[PDB]
C-alpha cells in the first residue's frame, strides 16, 4: 500500500522572466496545477499583496490561470515575485526576476 498522493499541485508555466523600464507596465501570468482549487499567494521582497489592491491586479481565468498586472511598476516592485501555492496534496513554490531602469524622475528633487 504506497503511501503517497498522486494529484499534488504543480507549475505548468514558471513565471517567465521581463525587462522593462520605470513606469512601463507588466503582466505576471503562470498555470497552477493541483485540487481542488488550491490556495495562491503573491509575495514581493518579502511583503504581503493584497487581491482588491490598485496599484496591482490579479486575475485568475475559469481554468484557474492566475495572472498579475501593473499598470505602474517602479524601481521598488523589483525584486523576486514568490507564489506560493497550498493544496490537499502537497505544495509548491517559485519565484522570478524582474528588471526595472530608472527612466523618470520623482516629483519631488530627491
Amino acid at each position: 500500500g504506497s503511501s503517497g498522493s498522486s494529484g499534488a499541485p504543480f507549475f505548468e508555466m514558471k513565471l517567465k522572466h521581463y525587462k522593462i523600464f520605470e513606469g512601463m507596465p507588466v503582466t505576471f501570468t503562470c498555470r497552477v496545477a493541483g485540487n481542488p482549487k488550491p490556495k495562491i499567494y503573491w509575495f514581493k521582497d518579502g511583503k504581503q499583496i493584497s487581491p482588491k489592491s490598485d496599484h496591482y491586479t490579479i486575475q485568475r481565468d475559469l481554468d484557474g490561470t492566475c495572472s498579475l498586472h501593473t499598470t505602474a511598476s517602479t524601481l521598488d516592485d523589483d525584486g523576486n515575485y514568490t507564489i506560493m501555492a497550498a493544496n490537499p496534496q502537497g505544495r509548491i513554490s517559485c519565484t522570478g526576476r524582474l528588471m526595472v531602469q530608472a527612466v523618470n524622475s520623482g516629483p519631488s528633487s530627491g
